[PDB]
């Protein structure tokens, strides 16, 4: 049993266990602020520094995992509160796309909206170019920000959201339970075959992005995670 | 939207919010103890007092939910660690099976292993009459202790186990993640139509059982739960 | 080469290898509950029945021990979570001080806070009369609850805490390491000359107390111990 | 609260969480074998992949850590039962010494015994060139295999040994508790300033070596670890 687990109640610039990319920043309170409010097309991403072996080519066994995190998206004048956050899974060599425009790409794809990754996105801006629902939403993404599936949701400015994700290898099911400010849960599940979509080794993390007129605070407050790959 | 959220840090058999059936007892430390270690074919169960409306005959909507709980199973001389714990959902009028032989029925089915309920079992004994895996296991049961699906698990005596369950109405999936002592995680998911297997009004709870030579300590420590049904 | 080792995964007041002093009871789950929630100034202690030789009056040698135990402390309505647990070493004829007032004395000292012992305390109520720090803390005590040194700590109700203690004769150093709920560790060390503060034969154990308004669950889940006295 | 914690009950050729240097090899049973029996002056080391930040340049705070593990040293026909196993901390760029001659350098220092590391050695051969005690022994080394302090010990062929170390950052005390096969314990402590002897980012692991005439099986069976640095 090859297992990976950790728990962050706060963060601090300096911990080698974390990989910072782009305009990421660690506030004084311990929170991670993914984007810069004075930059255009800002993009910041945080990843667990250590790669996770989600599946073996030898045994063909895929790992299952449980994870929970919490974030916040406070509005600021006078920009459009966009574009949101996305928890994602990518190859360990992953970097912010070359010449990223941020915006509706959430920092994980090119302009077309494609890229190499898997993710649960929290959209606060309806990008019609990526077939985005009309209202805020939660989506399951696979190599594209044009979600394979999405569900209506609402991002309350200054609210702290609680999220729980469960991946079951046996069924390739990716479950997401989102708990809003008002104690109401929201959920979206989807069968995503990770062994088919990503390499044996990957990195998990968070990405947020903005643009010219679309900007907002993107805070990642906590994150606990555990993954287990059977080796027998 | 219709929501129901509650959280139990510790229990008290003098609390109206919970129904106590069988030989359930609440130890001075707040712990719920399902089986009586002294009794034979001891059956103990707990249910949340107020029924939860998991679906509408008017709208046809099914509710999604996120509930988590921690329990503990510990051995004793000179019996066999048995039989197990099971998180179940059933009709609001549910009661322990008439003339319950406890044992491998986890106190929710009849001798043939059939009852009206959907739940997640935590098996510590391999009953062949119910086609059980040769080892300890976690199983998804739908009206029978002859699990729809199962996963090799390991019940470590004296260890506090954390369990997280997600029910996505849309896909009808029931995902489960269990954290062991060795820090490794175990998961199991399975599509189940609550709407087709259960009434619109149900009750959630826990139940355990023992036999003649099969007995062990079954303790439910904490339990949080939130479910939301859309009415629009 | 004189060694004394044992291991308790659970307890039972039947087994005589342990003295039961005070309001201590043993729950059906095998947890040694040290205080009586319904009593005022309750005090309950537990000692390993066999006295341990921690130093020879022949060689002048002192023993080294490695011991680890796990406890739990949980709040209760509607009293202040008090007062704490203390692992301690004392003369084999040790008993709860005469007319103990529980509370901050932790059941090991008299009113002023003086007693004949040595232990690691897990204090959960700042007692100014005993120069207690402002928050919960772990302290090393020598014939007094006015700790020789303490370190900031936090008690999480219902949380199962693990502790590992090492005592090195050569350096007369007592090193503690607390493993909290969240996963973080808290340590504290202090040079304590055992052969100078106690007699050849002593008894190891736990204690806990309470007052009129200070009450809470003080459990002892497990306990392993190994000591070795060089006789060569 | 910056914390790093993991737990290996076994290992696997392929886990990204572990760096393998030298003759290291992973056995079919999960053990790690540090030295190659058919090689001269063999050297094999295993390290925790992620670099650990033991102290901060900003807060001047040094972290504390708890860690335990078990290993096995078995004889072979018909080489000399040498040289031993060392648990150490070193700069994140630590590599097997250049031109390493193995033997009594335990693969962590040069021919004169010097090196940049901190660790607990389990010496099974007496190297007078490093001022070694005459009998098997455990020692606290600081940039040298000429131990800062040692304690008589005994390496029993085939025996599984359990070790627990505690580093209290405040007193800067490094404490070690070893448990021979016969259940007896051996302890050794010594103040060591990590903030002074090592950089901010270091790595933990195990090392072992042999010579042309001295060889033996060095196995690392398990390893758990928790370090915490105070950010506030
Ligand atoms: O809250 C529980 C607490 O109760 C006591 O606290 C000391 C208390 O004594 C009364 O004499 C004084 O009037 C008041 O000012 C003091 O605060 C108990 O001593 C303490 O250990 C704890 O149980
Ligand atoms: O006004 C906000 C809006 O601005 C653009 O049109 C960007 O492409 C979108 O992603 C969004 O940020
Ligand atoms: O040994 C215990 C075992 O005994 C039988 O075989 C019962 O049918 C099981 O349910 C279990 O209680
Ligand atoms: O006999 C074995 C012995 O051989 C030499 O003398 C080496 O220097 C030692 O490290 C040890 O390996
Ligand atoms: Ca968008
Ligand atoms: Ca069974
Ligand atoms: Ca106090
Ligand atoms: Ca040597
Ligand atoms: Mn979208
Ligand atoms: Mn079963
Ligand atoms: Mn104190
Ligand atoms: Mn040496």
């Amino acid at each position: 049993a090859e297992t990976v687990s950790f728990n962050f109640n706060s963060f601090s610039e300096g911990n080698p266990a974390i990989n910072f990319q782009g305009d990421v920043t660690v506030l004084s309170n311990g929170n991670i602020q993914l984007t810069n409010l004075n930059k255009v097309n800002s993009v910041g991403r945080v990843l667990y520094a250590m790669p996770v072996r989600i599946w073996s080519s030898a045994t063909g066994n895929v790992a299952s995992f449980l994870t929970s995190f919490s974030f916040e998206m406070k509005d600021i004048k006078d920009y459009d509160p966009a574009d949101g956050i996305i928890f994602f899974i990518a190859p360990e060599d992953t970097q912010i796309p070359a010449g990223s425009i941020g915006g509706g790409t959430l920092g994980v794809s090119d302009t077309k909206g494609a890229g190499h990754f898997v993710g649960v996105e929290f959209d606060t801006y309806s990008n019609s170019e990526y077939n985005d629902p009309p209202t805020d939403h939660v989506g399951i993404d696979v190599n594209s920000v044009d979600s394979v599936k999405t569900v209506p949701w609402n991002s309350v400015s200054g609210a702290v959201v609680k999220v729980t994700v469960i991946y079951d290898s046996s069924t390739k099911t990716l479950s997401v339970a989102v708990t809003n400010d008002n104690g109401d849960i929201t959920t979206i599940a989807q069968v995503v075959d990770l062994k088919a979509k990503l390499p044996e080794r990957v990195k998990f993390g968070f990405s947020a992005s903005g643009s010219l007129g679309g900007r907002q605070i993107h805070l990642i407050r906590s994150w606990s995670f555990t993954s287990t790959l059977i080796t027998t």
